[PDB]
């Protein structure tokens, strides 16, 4: 086995890191405190080809590998969880389901505009009564002529207030199952922000990742063309779950990035600040706290990367499943973030409780990583299901 | 050996419970979201005698017990950890050392207006670079005729922006130790807000308890009368640690009340919300998390209570030390609070990540209770000190 980076992967890593510290770090505190969507850094990332990394040049992407995309989300989230999830959402939850389930007409129209950055992407699959359910979703899609009519709502939509194209999961077929119970079949749809009967709600007031534009999607007789259906009919829910599988790797790297930047800022703090006449780093407890955290972070890092490479295999035709790898990565990375950021803030003393230092923002940003794109309990469901079979 | 709340302790419980549910709950959101000091709350509590509970009637108090004070903070912190911090700071950090080491003159010049709510109390010991090393501090006081003069700064001072009387620990004498090392001896000083050359800084921006006024104290030629020295000269730091012994109990009840209010809102949330065709309280995981958390919260309550009862003994003339009980309560109650609050928010899912529910405010509030008034590391030093000796 090889656990070393390709000399190109080391080079793209150092590119993302420098862009993060030079152009995204100096904006990190304004974005969180003012709930400010970083419209400047999203056009900057687009001109760098960072909104298309792992997608090929034949569809407008940058021609990178999945692992480069993961390093980009991790390196961005070392300084800003809002910036990091914006790339992670647009990439794995809008651009990816179109690239993997799209016709050559759908790819040609949307994908070179998603990789470029003129169009931002979003996912709607969660509903209020049943985001965490497959039957409790009610947004419907009815045939009418050569168009589709959508009615319903979606909640907790990332990039909603600033996205151009949306992947929407609606119930189309009302079918009967083997056991005789009525089961609801969903289909996936490419919904544009310019569509009639479609509206994005007011940006949500969240604890962390506050710059992230989190709004509702409202469908009131939203009439869309017939070709906007992505994939097969009635298989839109399976599409939503395979899309979430890749989207869970992006959140696992975001949490890994939040925990990694927290350890940097904490290592930098304990070295300069003095207590009891010595540097904080001179006491045995500060040394054991940091050491154990660094090991847990490095263990989490290998899980994120193993999930990224397993997806890369499935992309290259090697027929393997990576839902378990993604599931383990999000479980351990998200719990590592909330665990590390709490204990790093503990080292700053009272000075970590004020906005002077960003650890209090990392601790807030890490709590969503345990929850969104599927909670850790949903990850444990996916993991144990494959284990107990 | 009785673990029941008497007959009057069983009642001030519901006095402080109903009041906190009706008067104090509607306001915790504005208090925390707009950094709003709950002045109305403080006025209602002043007229209720809640600012003087365990102080006798001979000084302006309500003739209560330390436990009923401990319960007041707990029931206030179950709804608003900001309001509980205002009472506990004033009571245990300002009114407590004035009565515990003050002269009849001092006891009659300050305590009546403190126990009646007319004056808000505060306390200053922390400095920018000697917080934990509170014994190597640099604020000094020198004699001038029949006045003292004090020059320096105090940081992280709860209630400073709205307080009327402060207690200050200044370095008065530089004397020699047993083996020739020079050392710094401190003395306690009662400082009015109206004293010349004393200014209160601007309100810091903390992660939680943002409604409290934590501020910096600036002493520029602070000319105070001679009779405002508290305690015996040169023994201020012993007095500083004796005042934090009681206050550590108060922070123990605040973290406990946060954990208790978090557990309350979680049981009420899981009993109604239905995800999988039944209430989320039907998952074996929801039952196992709330049950284990409840036992942890019960056990911490017994530490918080065992600490208040030991102070009452010491205060009732028994020669007993309660610094260890106080430490074990603040260590465990604070760690419990953060662990309960992060776990209950996970049960809320994405909804607990918004400002709709108080669980995001509870987690932000819990984090401080592990830091201020002696971090858990400082608490463990105390606990280890007595044990390993």
């Amino acid at each position: 086995m090889d656990f070393t980076l390709s000399k190109q992967q080391q080079m793209v890593q150092k590119m993302y890191r420098e862009f993060a510290e030079n152009e995204v770090k100096p904006l990190a505190k304004k974005v969180d405190a003012e709930e400010y969507f970083p419209k400047e850094t999203v056009e900057k990332m687009g001109k760098l080809g960072m909104m298309g990394i792992y997608f090929p040049t034949s569809v407008g992407g940058a021609g990178g590998d999945v692992l480069s995309y993961v390093m980009a989300v991790e390196e961005l989230s070392k300084v800003c969880g809002t910036t990091g999830v914006i790339v992670s959402a647009h990439t794995s939850l809008c651009a990816a389901p179109i690239y993997e389930n799209g016709t050559p007409e759908q790819k040609e129209k949307y994908l070179p505009k998603l990789c470029s950055g003129e169009w931002l992407g979003a996912f709607g699959l969660t509903e209020p009564g049943a985001g965490t359910d497959a039957q409790g979703q009610q947004t419907t899609a009815v045939e009418d002529g050569d168009y589709w009519v959508l009615n319903g709502s979606k909640i907790f939509i990332t990039n909603a207030g600033y996205a151009d194209v949306f992947i929407v999961i609606a119930v189309t077929d009302k079918v009967l199952d083997k056991k005789g119970r009525p089961t609801k079949l969903c289909s996936a749809f490419i919904v544009e922000r310019t569509d009639p009967g479609f509206s994005v709600g007011k940006a949500e007031d969240k604890m962390g990742i506050r710059g992230s534009s989190t709004c509702e999607l409202i469908f009131e007789d939203c009439r869309i063309p017939k070709d906007r259906m992505l994939g097969v009919r009635g298989k839109g829910f399976q599409l939503a779950m395979a899309t979430l599988d890749g989207g869970r790797i992006g959140i696992a790297s975001q949490a890994l990035g939040i925990a990694e930047g927290a350890l940097q800022e904490t290592v930098a703090y304990v070295k300069e600040r003095k207590q009891f006449g010595r540097s904080i780093s001179a006491f045995q407890n500060t040394q054991f706290e940091l050491a154990e955290m660094k090991a847990r972070i490095e263990a989490a890092k290998y899980l994120v990367y193993a999930a990224a490479l397993k997806k890369q295999e499935a992309m290259n035709g090697a027929k393997v499943r990576y839902s378990v790898e993604a599931a383990q990565a999000k479980l351990i990375a998200a719990r590592t973030a909330s665990d590390v950021t709490r204990r790093c803030l503990q080292l700053f003393g009272g000075y970590g409780y004020t906005r002077d230092y960003p650890i209090e923002r990392m601790m807030r940003d890490a709590k969503i990583t345990e929850i969104y794109e599927g909670t850790s309990e949903v990850q444990m469901m996916v993991i144990s299901g494959a284990l107990l079979k």
